């Protein structure tokens, strides 16, 4: 049974933000297949190329790449997930997303996580997961902090609304990779996002994922832009997608 790959962009990016890992997997004969799926603020989707195929990778890009609200770019998630069955039936997906498209993909899950005639989940790969907040924004450096569960010692709007997630992640088996990175620079951060805000992903799914994972990369190329440009990132997600 096929199952495609998809790749999710963070606030600003496009498709470009998602090919040096892409391009990391086809390097590893993982498959042949990559198309773009284009999705413009309207929401209408535009496939470049068509599908057929083993181990699919599809790159998801967003027309209007500055929109805030998690609402419709998880409503934006949906359709192409919806456009990839309607025309090529695909059943089931693996996801991947950096920063942004992450805290989107946590709100698909939210309003559409249930549903059956949409592609099923069943691996997850959360890149600088924006989760608890942002920094320099509705937190600040070192101020949130996680226990053994992942619960924030103090939450944000949006993580609020995302609290009754674990009621959909119940029993589907589906397993969960966490990759943030620790610049080491005594702030505990990936430059951008704070590892407390990705690491609050762990309070979200409450255990009821089929499999739990975190890994901190550590250094200069675990920077926020460094995690989708770095090869130890890339394999790390490749042989838990793939391997």
């Amino acid at each position: 049974k096929t199952t495609a790959t998809l790749f999710l962009h963070g606030y600003g990016g496009s498709e470009r933000s998602e090919t040096f890992m892409v391009k990391q997997a086809l390097n590893k004969n993982v498959t042949n297949e990559v198309i773009t799926a284009r999705v413009s603020s309207e929401g209408k989707v535009y496939f470049d190329k068509k599908l057929s195929a083993a181990n699919p990778i599809v790159k998801v890009e967003f027309k209007d790449n500055k929109n805030g609200n998690f609402k419709e770019n998880a409503y934006w998630i949906k359709e192409v997930l919806s456009q990839l069955k309607s025309q090529f039936g695909i059943q089931q997906f693996n996801f991947v997303g950096h920063s942004m498209g992450n805290m989107s993909f946590a709100f698909y899950m939210k309003n559409y996580g249930d549903d059956r005639h949409l592609p099923q989940l069943k691996k997850e790969v959360n890149i600088a997961g924006v989760y608890n907040g942002i920094l320099n924004m509705n937190e600040n450096v070192n101020e949130i902090i996680v226990d053994k569960q992942g619960k924030p010692s103090r939450m944000n709007a949006a993580y609020r609304q995302l609290l009754s997630l674990y009621k959909i992640y119940c029993g589907k088996e589906i397993e969960v990779l966490n990759i943030y990175g620790d610049l080491e620079d005594g702030s505990h951060s990936d430059g951008r996002v704070s590892n407390s805000s990705s690491q609050s992903l762990q309070y979200l799914l409450r255990g009821s994922t089929k499999s739990y994972q975190e890994m901190k990369f550590k250094g200069a190329k675990a920077q926020h832009s460094q995690l989708h440009e770095n090869k130890d990132v890339a394999n790390e997600i490749i042989q838990f997608l793939w391997e």
